[PDB]
């Protein structure tokens, strides 16, 4: 399950999909009208989502959005070639869309110093705005903290009557390039407190993590044969996303002193 494995795709719920990589989630949400692809994994993973799309029946060409949940290598590297493919628009937090548009990091960000191929048409979204395709709405919430620009991505997918809303969750881990301190950076530190406290208030009955196992995607999965799709609901998931990222980044700080 390496970040650029190839994965077969399967519906997660109505017309929410998985298209990503063995390790790295990427998700497209269809309709009649033209879909919306959240994130391309890596640069050699772009391979495995542009094949994965067309698996589940689609045609890149209506892809007419890409939306970034933070610009790091593992998530981003492959939307570049992705818009190239499809023709869309991709959206992002207004601090990570110039490193989205050149591949190279700002400072300030945990992971600055590795690249990945700059994208054409990028632009900013705003805290709150509502992304609109047809019958689709796509929410950002404002993450930051893993990077500056973290967008956490929410929507309603229902299957045979039966709504549900889904989080597409940013990440809110406290890692970093191993020279990188925490300790140092207190805003940032901030930023991922607010973060933690705005995704556990998320409204959350499916979530998909951009790290997959953070919220057990694979077993989830595989339970999906048996049971269902009901097997990736759960809406205490968003709480336990937000409380490992709170454990982690007190764990973090400590171990820097
Ligand atoms: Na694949
Ligand atoms: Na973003
Ligand atoms: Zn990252
Ligand atoms: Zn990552």
């Amino acid at each position: 399950r390496d970040w650029s494995s190839p994965q077969q795709p399967f519906t997660i719920y109505g017309n929410t999909h998985y298209v990503g990589t063995g390790g790295i989630s990427a998700v497209l949400l269809s309709s009649p009208q033209g879909h919306i692809l959240v994130d391309g994994t890596t640069e050699k993973g772009a391979q495995v989502v542009a094949a994965n799309i067309r698996a589940m029946g689609f045609k890149l060409s209506d892809v007419k959005y890409i939306l970034s949940t933070h610009s790091h290598e593992d998530h981003a590297g492959g939307i570049s070639a992705m818009q190239k493919l499809t023709g869309a628009t991709v959206l992002a937090g207004a601090a990570n869309v110039d490193t989205l548009r050149t591949g190279v990091s700002p400072k300030s960000d945990p992971q600055f110093g590795s690249n990945f191929p700059g994208s054409a048409k990028v632009r900013a979204v705003a805290d709150g705005e509502l992304v609109k395709l047809g019958p689709l709405a796509v929410k950002a919430h404002a993450t930051p903290g893993h990077t500056e620009g973290g967008i956490t991505w929410t929507w309603q997918s229902c299957e045979q009557g039966k709504c549900k809303d889904v989080v597409f969750a940013d990440s809110l881990t406290a890692v970093s390039a191993d020279s990188y301190r925490f300790s140092d950076h207190p805003e940032v530190v901030a930023s991922l407190r607010g973060s933690f406290e705005a995704v556990e208030k998320l409204s959350c009955d499916i979530a998909i993590a951009a790290h997959p196992e953070v919220n057990d995607m694979w077993t989830r999965q595989q339970r999906a044969a048996k049971e269902g799709n009901s097997a990736y609901v759960d809406n205490g998931a968003c709480r336990a996303i937000a409380a490992a990222g709170r454990k982690r980044l007190e764990t973090r700080l400590a171990s820097e002193k």
